[PDB]
């Protein structure tokens, strides 16, 4: 029966990409072969099945530094980094495959699912 | 031209509360008269000018401990603390002046204005 604020989700979801931008409470950075991502735990964990396995064990939970797998894409996960922060996938034929492969890394289902649509499409 | 998750935000705001009732990532802790509340500071700053303003700078950035004015009730600040991380707000005429009062002291402009439409069709 409680009142229903429509925009209160996209808003703090703006708020926290504004904070990221600015390197304001990032907690860790994601090392992706040659390159380098600070983001909030909270968020990935928010956003992916990996960051959410790590980050909820007490053994990695106050690591400052995430190497991914090497064979990454860093363009990929840049991709789904933006994804996670502002809710929108640049998607195009040059970038499918490797943002594809990135998201079943990362495990983010319903990316991967959205994937399949759009190659379905092409 | 990127495709649009149009559920992804209240997604990520759900997962975001499911970690805070988990005590999960939290950094800080909310004194309210007798009463505490753990939280995460990036949502706190999304969500509030006051605790913007504070976490904002370095000199207060670091600290685990934010003490609120003694007067501010800690029902309407459990309300508005439920509301950041839900976008779903209590209000009930036995609460409203509390919860009006304490988004003014919070900075919360959207809310205090639903509390003056809340006022005003009662
Ligand atoms: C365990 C659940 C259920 O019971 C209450 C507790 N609860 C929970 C889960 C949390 N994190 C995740 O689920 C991590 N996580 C996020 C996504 C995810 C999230 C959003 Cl928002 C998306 O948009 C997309 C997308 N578009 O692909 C994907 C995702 C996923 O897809 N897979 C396959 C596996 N893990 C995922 C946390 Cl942090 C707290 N509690
Ligand atoms: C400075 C702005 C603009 O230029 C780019 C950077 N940028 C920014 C702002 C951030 N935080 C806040 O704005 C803190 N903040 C949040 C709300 C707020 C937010 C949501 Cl989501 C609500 O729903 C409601 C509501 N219903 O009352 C209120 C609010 C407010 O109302 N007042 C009067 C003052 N400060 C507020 C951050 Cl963290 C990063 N960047």
């Amino acid at each position: 029966s409680q009142i229903q604020f429509t925009r209160h989700a996209s808003d703090v979801l703006l708020n926290l990409n504004r904070l990221r931008s600015r390197d304001i409470l990032t907690d860790v950075v994601i090392v992706v072969s040659r390159e380098q991502f600070r983001a909030h735990k909270t968020v990935l964990m928010a956003c992916s099945g990996l960051f959410y396995s790590i980050f909820t064990d007490q053994l990695k939970r106050n690591l400052s530094v995430i190497n991914l797998d090497p064979e990454i894409n860093p363009e990929g996960f840049n991709i789904l980094l933006d994804f996670m922060y502002t809710s929108r996938l640049n998607l195009r034929e040059g970038n499918i495959m490797a943002v594809m492969a990135t998201a079943m890394y990362l495990q983010m289902e319903h990316v991967v699912d959205t994937c399949r649509k759009f190659i379905k499409a092409s």
